[PDB]
């Protein structure tokens, strides 16, 4: 991180007495010692040239030993090898005040440094508005090494080129000019592209066992990107004084989880606004019939009426295990304060007190509204999140284990906020997704003290670290989360329903789409079909709903791709010079493929 | 000034292995070298005690490696050489940089500087509103010698045994607990009241008397109180009337009661009408209704002038033309000269530009100094016949030798002693400071809220700002009887007043229009609001006011003074209804001249 000598290389404008060169000298005790634009307008640019070609990593901005109006409150960077390609680094603003700030330049592009000898400097807005740009002094440091240098500005050369040939071996295959070009190109040994495509191309030169091919790619699910970057609302009507009595009853905030193995779905707990219920209800994916599992669960040995607690299932084991159970100061005490936790089977149909109390045991405390998930590998429940109910300053549950296998609790991370190397922050009203595909423990949401808390970050189960990925979607007052590993995407459904959907891989939400408020959702991957139901409908202070929506992916299946595919086949085949327009199948059909092992996008001609 | 050492003395609270003490050492590379409170709620602070009792000027916090999320998006510093009590010195936010910072604390008094001995820290806001506050290294800076903190410990030590001693005397003479107490102020060689206060409290303790307080409210030492201490009246001319009009320009003279009104747009036509309405007499009368023929200048709007008492003359310069009509040959800097003693106009100059003066500006400001007779021009855009604008700088032009000069250019690089020229702003002559005050203006559409003052013969510039904003429209007048510049603004009627001496802007009258008219007297405080339009583009407002200012004034107080002291004589027919009635009357004195308020009872 040596320092770079520099010479001012060009200045769009300056005032009197205020040449460029003078950001060559760090004098803060004279105000004449610095750069100043003839005239506050976008075009005041300052292109400074270095001795010779270096990675700048740091520039490092001066200030006047007080306060200056000229003080560029907003500004950008740009470096570039040559004065023409200039490529942004920075965008941020200096301080109003004489601290000495150095800030950090983008130096690192796919992980790759690139060196730069033309830095141009371009204000964009004073502190002062009318007023002039105004630059005591900068210092630029970087590796000026040519050891470090040259390494890079050969790689990035060689990678252009690489580029360029790749575009000219697609030109020459969509004109097809002659196949010699292909032997060209295999001299260096670098241009052919992944054997997947080339299995294509070959076939090209087999119309109709090229689907063999295709098979393969929906094996491997290599379209899924493509159908990634691609609803259906449906109010399902129960099957037949039975308008009611056929199907649970109006709820909101009860607690259910879909059998995606089972195709079945469960229903248990909730508020009605009046009286909590204890009731326990199944339900069946290839019908609409309600069946009710038990009117009353406390009877048969199983949780009493509860609400805003948790429930999650593991489908390997067929298990069901419920924690929580909101309460109020009147109920409250010694023995109502306890961290019951239940475990119930469904093929024998037995309620059963797991634990009297997972705190005595070591495990979390009584915690309301917090978030819970069961590894389907080695099926762990982990919990995390959810204030703990007490009889003074809040507190939030940290994130603990369970263990199925051997019944006993363990405390992963702590409720810590001061942002350690690895820590977890505590929070209620939080999504909280298990990605076993990935084996991570994503989390987002909450509200630490009602501050609605945005941090997203993940978590591995195994390797014990934490990895923060945001220090997200639009919040809302209730949020619910799904998880969908085969797709790698977590669906987000916000309360009083904005919908919102992301991918894992490029990590970038966006926004695909019956007010709702202390719903519950569930989905299925393998159906792909989100069950809502209950919630509060948010004249009256307290109200009741009891909805049956479902809502349907818009994305296209794997196999509806591949019967397109087909069809586009047979409409060629049906018909079967005549090789360049047979090659326009094939070109769509690559379409399809991830843009990482796909040819380039672009087109000489276009180019040109 | 030096590092100044320093040990941790309290914590409110600290999580985990972030003891207070990593504060002392700074090392961005490690993360637990920084100190973390255990939450984020109110009583959340530290403090740090010095070797020895030092002034600190500067603290320097340090900063991870990376942009941290814990970093102080806010927080407050104080200083106390007890930490029983301390006082406020720094408040301000910590970027989320990981460059190292300095701030400078709030250590002086007036002139004085104020030693600690300790510094609590306390931080309010993260940038994770969620995580809790966390310090990674303090450095204090300052002047830890002796030899220079001692001095100020002894000032200050002797200011508030002073301040006490001052109280307790108070307290003795509003109680006569004894005669002999002036000897206490013998051992401190200092008074409680000003002489003149201490003489006539000595005299009063009543005919004779009240002259004693009237000689010194005609000294004008009660200006200040009168100031520390809403009368719109429609006026209508007794035919013999103006017409709508928009952007013209008036002027008042004090002295002869009457005010002058030239030029406007009246949305149809520019305007050329020259109208003298005298205040006694209540008529609009007529001067003429065309100034070109009788030497004058042509009908336009929104250009400037101004008015010379000593010598009843107008002097105007600057006009607006359109677009349509702007040529080189039209464009010329008009600048013309109205004798109203004989009513005769003259031609200053046909172009201003080639005789060295300001080119031809609308939206400008113009003011005159008697006391040299000289008239200075600032701001107003400069039109050229049809890139980036461009508005002149401040300039002179010599009444009596006829000659353009200029003194501060267009200068928007904020240097020294630079101006920076604007248009609609207000620039007033104070002429008691032999200054102008120039406040408000606009850009390039950017308003600028900036007010400053240049004076004319130190030719020295002081700014006096970077609370009326963004205030199209506005008028504004100086009151140097008062010290007071009085501005009203509208629409694109919100009233200000701007205290000098105490440097304070006040709200005061918190009917709709624009590109309105206004007049300030300082004499008979009488001020008029004409023209100014408001819809449709024709619409104009016309309607002549009297606008005044609701509020006590010199020969008022002083009659009020007289009456309560004729009142008090006459209950005379325990004497300590003289010394509250003496007590009340202090009061109108300024608070430097009279004695220290309260009362000791109300702190024990």
């Amino acid at each position: 991180c040596r320092l770079l000598p520099y010479a001012l290389h060009k200045w769009s404008s300056f005032s009197s007495t205020y040449l460029p060169e003078n950001i060559l000298v760090d004098k803060p005790n004279d105000q004449s010692s610095r750069w100043s634009s003839e005239s506050n307008y976008p075009p005041q640019y300052l292109i400074l040239k270095l001795e010779r070609p270096a990675i700048v990593q740091n520039i490092t901005f001066g200030k006047y030993e007080k306060t200056h109006v000229c003080n560029l409150k907003k500004f950008k960077v740009f470096g570039g090898m040559n004065e023409e390609n200039m490529t942004e680094l920075l965008s941020s603003g200096l301080k109003n005040d004489y601290n000495k700030e150095t800030f950090t330049l983008k130096h690192k592009i796919d992980e790759q440094m690139f060196p730069c000898r033309f830095i141009k400097i371009v204000p964009l807005l004073s502190w002062g508005p009318s007023f002039n740009f105004s630059i005591w002094y900068v210092e630029l440091s970087g590796i000026d090494d040519p050891d470090i240098v040259q390494p890079c500005l050969n790689w990035y050369s060689k990678y252009r080129e690489q580029e360029a040939i790749r575009l000219c071996l697609k030109h020459f295959r969509q004109h097809n000019y002659t196949e010699a070009f292909e032997s060209l190109q295999k001299k260096t040994k670098i241009a052919l592209e992944h054997p997947m495509l080339t299995d294509i191309h070959d076939k090209l030169v087999d119309f109709d066992a090229c689907e063999e091919l295709i098979e393969k790619a929906v094996n491997d699910g290599l379209f899924n990107q493509y159908i990634s970057q691609q609803p259906r609302w449906s109010q399902i009507i129960p099957k037949s004084g039975d308008g009611e009595d056929n199907r649970p009853g109006m709820r909101g905030g009860h607690q259910m989880v879909i059998d995606v193995q089972t195709e079945t779905v469960y229903l248990f707990g909730g508020w009605d606004g009046t009286q909590d219920l204890a009731d326990f209800w199944a339900y069946s994916v290839k019908e609409n019939q309600w069946t009710c599992i038990s009117r009353d669960t406390e009877k048969e040995n199983g949780p009493s009426a509860r609400s805003c607690h948790k429930m999650c299932i593991d489908i390997q084991r067929r298990q069901i295990y419920t924690l929580g159970r909101y309460l109020d100061s009147s109920v409250r005490n010694s023995k109502s304060l306890k961290s019951d936790f239940y475990r119930y089977d469904i093929d024998t149909n037995t309620w059963m007190l797991l634990s009297e109390d997972t705190a005595a045991d070591g495990g979390p405390k009584l915690v309301f509204d917090h978030q819970m998930c069961m590894d389907s590998e080695k099926h762990m429940i982990y919990t995390f999140g959810g204030r703990i109910l007490t009889c003074s300053e809040p507190q939030f549950s940290g994130l603990f284990a369970f263990n199925c296998q051997c019944q006993t609790w363990k405390l992963l991370r702590e409720d810590s906020c001061n942002a350690g190397p690895e820590d977890i922050q505590s929070r209620i009203g939080h999504c909280m997704l298990f990605h076993s595909k990935n084996r991570c423990l994503y989390v987002f949401g909450g509200q630490r003290s009602k501050t609605y808390l945005n941090d997203f970050f993940s978590y591995d189960v195994d390797s014990d670290h934490v990895d923060i990925i945001s220090d997200v979607p639009m919040t809302g007052f209730t949020q619910r989360a799904t998880i969908d590993p085969e797709l790698n995407e977590i669906h987000v459904l916000s309360g009083l329903n904005s919908f919102w959907i992301y991918d894992i891989v490029r990590n970038s939400w966006s926004c695909v789409y019956c007010p709702r408020f202390a719903h519950q959702l569930v989905y299925d991957e393998l159906h792909k079909v989100h069950y809502l139901f209950g919630g509060n409908p948010g004249c009256s202070p307290k109200m009741r709903l009891d909805d049956f929506w479902s809502l349907k992916l818009c994305r296209p299946s794997k196999d509806y791709l591949l019967r397109h595919c087909k069809y586009l086949i047979r409409k060629h085949r049906f018909e079967e010079h005549t090789y360049a327009q047979r090659t326009q199948l094939f070109d769509t059909l690559v379409n399809f493929f991830p843009d990482s092992m796909t040819p380039p996008k672009g087109n000489l001609v276009d180019l040109i």
